[PDB]
């Protein structure tokens, strides 16, 4: 691409696969190659990350693996004296800086981006927030997820990992869950102190202290609500703080819950080659989705439930 004689040197070198690999990669970075004048092994940090959320991926494992290929190259140039500087800038790059090349394709989470994320997050008010919307803990204004208790976490792992959710308008609902979600949900339901900037904050300041209650979601004691139930603006400002450190721009309560069916429709494409109308009616049984008509939401769930869409995010793990 640009910088033809030395591209094609590395990749003689390649693995054939690798060049398989590497040749898109050259391609689509030749552009911003040209416009700053200058070949990857030159590029600055943020440059490197420019470029790959210009590849615009739907994952943070492709994105790894971009990056990691791009340092194989500068490692290569490096060592041949080609870059004017001689340290691989591409190495220096952290773990939450590579949310920030995942594109604006994206919408929805795979659920090994989710473990990642709950990884890197200090809170359990966070990773709680997170992992009971992917399993669907969502109600409406999020009653089932403000009003969830210590004590339904302990009974629902009691009882074959089945909570029994309130919501305020439709009422009583039962839902398998992970073992994770509710070990997950029994810590946040004891979380005193929230840290803020996820534990990297500058000033003197470094937590603020929670209300004192029985409940999962937890307001902060300085906003002058109740030490009772969280209102729907705490879901809110959870999601804006997570998105905030990973500096990413499509989480939203919907988008997480989405994200949950999607996984669900994965691992049911495995199992039966394509997905259907049984699929998504599982999808529906599974997480015990309040439907009016069955058959209704059987197909207005086509829209995201469907093989572009699983094999869009879902990719390697299908091994396409």
């Amino acid at each position: 691409g640009f910088n033809s004689e030395i591209k094609e040197k590395y990749l003689d070198t390649l693995s054939e696969g690798m060049v398989m690999q590497m040749r898109p990669i050259f391609a689509k970075a030749e552009i911003t190659e040209t416009l700053y004048n200058k070949d990857i092994y030159d590029f600055t940090s943020m440059q490197i990350l420019e470029l790959i959320r210009s590849f615009d991926q739907t994952t943070i494992g492709s994105v790894r693996r971009t990056l990691a290929l791009l340092s194989l190259y500068i490692d290569w140039a490096i060592s041949y004296k080609l870059s004017k500087g001689l340290t691989n800038l591409a190495r220096t790059i952290s773990e939450e800086e590579l949310y920030e090349c995942l594109g604006d394709k994206k919408l929805y989470i795979t659920y090994s981006e989710l473990e990642e994320m709950e990884n890197q997050l200090v809170n359990y008010q966070s990773k709680a927030v997170l992992r009971l919307l992917f399993e669907g803990v969502s109600g409406l204004a999020h009653s089932e997820l403000l009003s969830l208790t210590k004590k339904q976490v302990e009974d629902a792992m009691l009882n074959g990992n089945v909570l029994t959710l309130y919501d305020s308008k439709h009422g009583e609902r039962k839902l398998k869950v992970s073992s994770e979600c509710l070990v997950i949900a029994l810590n946040a339901a004891q979380e005193t102190k929230y840290k803020l900037k996820n534990g990297k904050a500058k000033g003197q300041t470094k937590e603020v202290f929670l209300v004192e209650n029985d409940y999962v979601v937890k307001t902060k004691r300085t906003s002058n609500k109740g030490d009772g139930q969280a209102s729907k603006f705490v879901i809110t400002n959870l999601i804006t703080d997570i998105s905030e450190f990973f500096k990413i721009n499509f989480l939203t309560p919907n988008t997480i819950v989405r994200s949950g069916h999607l996984y669900r429709a994965y691992q049911l494409y495995k199992e039966k080659g394509v997905i259907d109308n049984s699929v998504r009616y599982q999808i529906i049984d599974d997480f015990n989705l309040r439907v009016k008509s069955k058959y209704r939401a059987v197909y207005s769930m086509q829209d995201y439930i469907n093989e572009e869409e699983v094999n869009k995010y879902y990719a390697e793990e299908l091994g396409l």
